[PDB]
Order: structure tokens, then C-alpha cells, then sequence
């Protein structure tokens, strides 16, 4: 074929029931998934060319960066709750990776603060109950599928995404062949 088991993708051995259509994981300790946000913008490629009525996930991991890795988790679970994933993301990108300037809790709140989320509804969501769900959730779904590398995207449970298998010589050819790739499995 042009779309080969092994090449653009990998398929699970043991297939995950009642998943997310389109599911991506990332962490913001996660180097490529830096590269995939803010230089590929894979995310947003691949929305461009889903079919719709189709769904796109994204959760966040807790093996990258020990005690902070999970503060993050917890975190995005109040970026989803409040639904501020678009306000945050760079600045806790940036703040991990680029400035080194969140080290703490706290520091993640910061950026929350200053993305105009107020400390009293940050705090009300770190601490509720729906936050604990959706942490749990992500969680999960990182379980079902043995996730131990980031990024990583699944399409119904059933297939992998498989970059190092495409060329990266022109990034904007990576991330077409990237996004008409999950469009493909999409359709599968």
C-alpha cells in the first residue's frame, strides 16, 4: 500500500473499547511535544483535516518530571475544566522549557494568573472534585493503551501514529503527511 502497518503507524495488539476518536498525549517536560505545539502545530493540523462530527482529545502524562510532572496533570485537568487549554499552553511550554521558571505549584499558577484566570476560580477547580475525575481520566487513558513515550496520538483505540517513520527534512511536509495520516486511519 502507501499506508503500511508498521510504517505511518503501528496497531495495538490489544485494542482499547470506547476511546477517544482522535486521542493525543503530550507533556509539557516532553522536548518534541514542545516542537509539536509551538513550531508543527500538529494539534491543530490535524483538527483542519478530521472529518467532523469527529472529536479530538488531549491529555497530559505524569512520567516526565517527577513531582512537577503531576502538578501539570493536575493542571491541565483545570486548563479542561475551565476550558483555558488554549491560553495556557505556550506559557507552561515556555515557562518549562524555554524561561525555566516554573519549579513549583505555584509557579504553574502563575501562568494561570496571569492568563486571566482568576486565583479564586483557579483554586476553587484545583481542589474540585471534577478536577480529580478528569486527572483520573487522563490517567486512564494512558494506562489503557501502555503509554511510556510522549507525544503519542491514537485513533479509536486501535492505531498508534508513527512519526519516526515519516520524512522530517521539510516540516511542513512532516506534519501534512502527519495530519493525512490520521485522517486515513480516521476513515479506516
Amino acid at each position: 500500500a502507501q499506508y503500511e502497518d508498521g510504517k505511518q503507524y503501528t496497531t495495538l495488539e490489544k485494542p482499547v473499547a470506547g476511546a477517544p476518536q482522535v486521542l493525543e498525549f503530550f507533556s509539557f517536560f516532553c522536548p518534541h511535544c514542545y516542537q509539536f505545539e509551538e513550531v508543527l502545530h500538529i494539534s491543530d493540523n490535524v483538527k483542519k483535516k478530521l472529518p467532523e462530527g469527529v472529536k479530538m482529545t488531549k491529555y497530559h502524562v505524569n512520567f516526565m518530571g517527577g513531582d512537577l510532572g503531576k502538578d501539570l496533570t493536575q493542571a491541565w485537568a483545570v486548563a479542561m475544566a475551565l476550558g483555558v487549554e488554549d491560553k495556557v499552553t505556550v506559557p507552561l511550554f515556555e515557562g518549562v522549557q524555554k524561561t525555566q521558571t516554573i519549579r513549583s505549584a505555584s509557579d504553574i499558577r502563575d501562568v494561570f494568573i496571569n492568563a486571566g484566570i482568576k486565583g479564586e476560580e483557579y483554586d476553587a477547580a484545583w481542589n474540585s472534585f471534577v478536577v480529580k475525575s478528569l486527572v483520573a481520566q487522563q490517567e486512564k487513558a494512558a494506562a489503557d493503551v501502555q503509554l511510556r513515550g510522549v507525544p503519542a496520538m491514537f485513533v479509536n483505540g486501535k492505531y498508534q501514529l508513527n512519526p519516526q517513520g515519516m520524512d522530517t527534512s521539510n516540516m511542513d511536509v512532516f506534519v501534512q503527511q502527519y495530519a493525512d495520516t490520521v485522517k486515513y486511519l480516521s476513515e479506516k
